[PDB]
């Protein structure tokens, strides 16, 4: 199974940079949803949870078919939650009818991130909606009440390395879970809607204590009321995941550096680009261009 990227006939970067505004310029707009933290986080969710069925050993899933819009998919008990970053993104795709599923659902997430002050992430245009047929079957997103041995296979279905996950994982200081969606509940630090490097300050600063939830799952929470699944905790248990967290808690532009290449690699796992496709478009945020 080959799915080469194909560019919306006749569209441009600037195109493209519309697309990205107008999802900018909503995620300013509806700053109350969630508590104030604002839809930033969910869209993030949204790029990963649609890349993250992909399996390497036949092509299936990914981002590239955006079958998320299929009833199969938006019902997967681990994409609970996500509809909000759909609706979010329906307006969208109203004003723009010419973009495909997944390159919406993955510029969202890109967009997010830059919106929320990250690093730029360089993405590529040519996804193709393809039929209800090949959206993939549920169980292919990670359970969290695992180990590291658990995070490392998971991952590496993905072709993710150890830098990789820890890097990717990084995005657990955005937002919170939710009881309701996922079985846990709480944010992994205080700067929830701002992209930093928390996620590794808190995970070898906090005082951690491993304690029962109200849906009677194990999460480890601090004093400071935040919290980290097993699987975020699993990265300070495993020695390889531990020293490079220590890094990144250290350096964050070296985080910002390797978040981008891990998320665009996520986002583009399974879809081949022809060797002449335009290069990676690096969008403007809206205040670079004064909007
Ligand atoms: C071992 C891998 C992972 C597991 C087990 C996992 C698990 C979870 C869980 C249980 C939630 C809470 C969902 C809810 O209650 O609303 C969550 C939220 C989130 N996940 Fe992950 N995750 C993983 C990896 C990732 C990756 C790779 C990314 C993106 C780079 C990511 C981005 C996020 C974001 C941004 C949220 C917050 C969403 C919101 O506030 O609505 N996760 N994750
Ligand atoms: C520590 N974590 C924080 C989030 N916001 C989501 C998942 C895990």
């Amino acid at each position: 199974l080959v799915h080469v990227a194909s560019v919306e006939k006749g569209r441009s970067y600037e195109d493209f940079q519309k697309v990205y505004n107008a999802i900018a310029l909503k995620l300013r707009e509806d700053d109350e949803y969630d508590n104030y933290i604002g839809y930033g986080p969910v869209l993030v969710r949204l790029a990963w949870h649609i890349s993250g069925t992909w399996d390497k050993h036949d092509n299936t899933g990914g981002s590239y078919g955006g079958t998320y819009r299929f009833k199969k998919e938006f019902n997967d008990p681990s994409n609970a939650g996500l509809q909000n970053g759909f609706k979010f993104l329906e307006p969208i795709h109203k004003e723009f009818p010419w973009i495909s599923s997944g390159d919406l659902f993955s510029l969202g997430g890109v967009t997010a991130v830059q919106e929320m002050q990250g690093p730029k992430i360089p993405w590529r245009c040519g996804r193709v909606d393809t039929p209800e047929d090949t959206t993939p079957d549920n169980g292919r997103l990670p359970d969290a009440d695992k180990d590291a041995g658990y995070v490392r296979t998971f991952f590496q279905r993905l072709n993710m390395n150890d830098r990789e996950v820890v890097a990717l994982m990084g995005a657990h200081a955005l937002g919170k879970t939710h009881l309701k969606n996922s079985g846990y509940e709480g944010p992994g630090g205080a700067a929830n809607n701002v992209f930093t490097n928390e996620f590794y300050l808190n995970l070898l600063n906090e005082d951690w204590k491993l304690e029962k939830n109200d849906a009677n799952n194990e999460q480890w929470d601090s004093k400071s009321g935040y919290m980290m699944l097993p699987t975020d905790y699993s990265l300070i248990q495993d020695p390889k995941y531990l020293s490079i967290v220590k890094e990144y808690a250290n350096d964050q532009d070296k985080f910002f550096k390797d978040f981008s290449k891990a998320f665009e690699k996520l986002l583009e796992n399974g879809i081949t680009f022809p060797k002449d496709a335009p290069s990676p478009f690096i969008f403007k945020t809206l205040e670079e261009q004064g909007l």
